[PDB]
């Protein structure tokens, strides 16, 4: 028993991360077989970032401008190429450590671990869910760039996000591992907002369930809803329509507690309308939306 | 740059995971060098968890009645003995992967990552502080055992616990490498109370001067007291007194804020007697207090 925020083990991506330098400007790469992916903004100077044209910048490139790290053995760069906003450079040893690995795009209101490092040195593990406006809620610093997101199944990492940005709100931005933003969010040293984000209303009710299964259920009522009225709440808080597939991936929550997925929504529906009234669940004072049915699955089944 | 929980990387524990099986109870253990460490109920079966004589029970088993696994390869056990709660296996294969690495005894209010594990495979990692009644709030199933906290300076790992129980409240408890309890729990197939916990006044702190740091400053007020009379108001609201270490690991954020350690406590205190008032701090209506200074250091740095 007990629910906690919980990273998958980070071993099998530590022994990718390595440092990658161009001119005065170092982030992170992932050093997987005899390749490294890294942001491709490390081809940039101060003045570069503004607005770079990064196709002419990499074509003023040659692989020794490039300064590959691996704790504290250089790796020699023998060729280069770009995909979308990531630099992959080949290198002339492979590496042993890489792990069974897979490229995913993750979908909004996933989750998936970061491991955040400064130069090409692991430094924490945290969950993030990608938010529906395609940010994440992450905690990153100068240096952080390159930093990798991932999920394990069965012995293969599936690495599905790459770190770039934080927007003046304080979120963070990044892309896929093919190089493509997740979002409306461009690699220039640019002021950028995010649209307007939603909760992800089928995690609220993966985490009261939680909460349920731990003890917390002083928000149960004996109402009940229609699946389409608890849409029109939900949608009027701001909250993401719940679909039958999301009703669908909660009945083994549903089944565990005997608690039918429509009288979870009527509490939600109830908490949305009434607040918390100074009361916690799960030690939160806010309705938690990062944790997915699979996650709370993971802590409480049994 | 925001403020999350965040653990160590793990891998320098996961290279450290194995299971340890007697009979047909099996757990996790920790292989450091040529030694095993693992709970030493892993001699009991299930009966023998109700009342068990660990002595008596040792006596009985051999090298060869322990089974030692690093995933489906055995590693054979050649010594085996007992120390408090914990059972150290000698193994005849020194750990490649043993990092640089220490036992310590944590305090409570320190806080930790634990590496969840089950069946010797790790599942999870998540970060845990030792209440001052000597819990933790994990997330442990059964087959957790063994499992084992940790904190990374540098490159040496410092191991702080080791898991082998769940309270009644859900709340677990366990030892430190040397296999003494935290807390006045004991091994055995019984339900135990733990006593009446108590917030973290130190971090408390910590999380206050993570917010000074990041522009958030409303509570601060023109007022300073002394250590003692702010512990003796601390206790009143169910807060932990502040020791003399913990006003020194509070020096770093004093010095980089410029906001005293008992300016900062009597702000603390207003907020204990008056409240928050609808305001948050950090984005949060509740003051936490499971961030140590480090912890914020660590973060922000
Ligand atoms: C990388 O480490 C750079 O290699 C860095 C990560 C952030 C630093 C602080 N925390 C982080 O997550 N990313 C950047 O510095 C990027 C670089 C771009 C993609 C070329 N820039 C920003 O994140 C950025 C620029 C601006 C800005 O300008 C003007 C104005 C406001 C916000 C902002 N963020
Ligand atoms: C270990 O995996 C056993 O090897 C296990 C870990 C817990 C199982 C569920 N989650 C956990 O954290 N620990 C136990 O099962 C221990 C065994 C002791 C050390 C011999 N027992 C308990 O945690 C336990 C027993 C009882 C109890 O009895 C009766 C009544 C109430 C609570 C309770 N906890």
């Amino acid at each position: 028993s007990g629910f906690r925020k919980m990273a998958f083990p980070s071993g099998k991506v530590e022994g990718c991360m390595v440092q990658v330098t161009c001119g005065t400007t170092t982030l992170n790469g992932l050093w997987l077989d005899d390749v490294v992916y890294c942001p491709r903004h490390v081809i940039c100077t101060s003045e570069d970032m503004l607005n770079p044209n990064y196709e002419d910048l990499l074509i003023r490139k040659s692989n020794h401008n490039f300064l590959v790290q691996a704790g504290n053995v250089q790796l020699r760069v023998i060729g280069h190429s770009m995909q979308n906003c990531v630099l992959k450079l080949k290198v002339d040893t492979a590496n042993p450590k890489t792990p069974k690995y897979k490229f995913v795009r993750i979908q909004p209101g996933q989750t998936f671990s970061v491991l955040a490092c400064y130069n090409g040195s692991p430094s924490g593990v945290y969950q993030c869910a990608m938010r529906p406006n395609f940010t994440i809620k992450g905690s990153f610093l100068n240096g952080s760039c390159g930093s990798v997101g991932f999920n394990i199944d069965y012995d293969c990492v599936s690495f599905c996000y790459m770190h770039h940005m934080e927007l003046p709100t304080g979120v963070h931005a990044g892309t896929d591992l093919e190089g493509n933003f997740y979002g409306p969010f461009v690699d220039r040293q640019t002021a950028q907002a995010a649209g307007t984000d939603t909760t992800i209303t089928v995690n609220v009710l993966a985490w009261l369930y939680a909460a349920v299964i731990n003890g917390d259920r002083w928000f149960l009522n004996r109402f009940t809803t229609t699946l389409n009225d608890f849409n029109l709440v939900a949608m009027k808080y701001n909250y993401e329509p719940l679909t039958q597939d999301h009703v669908d991936i909660l009945g083994p929550l549903s089944a565990q507690t005997g608690i039918a997925v429509l009288d979870m929504c009527a509490s939600l529906k109830e908490l949305l309308q009434n607040g918390m009234n100074g009361r916690t669940i799960l030690g939160s004072a806010l309705l938690e939306d990062e944790f997915t049915p699979f996650d709370v699955v993971r802590q409480c089944s049994g």
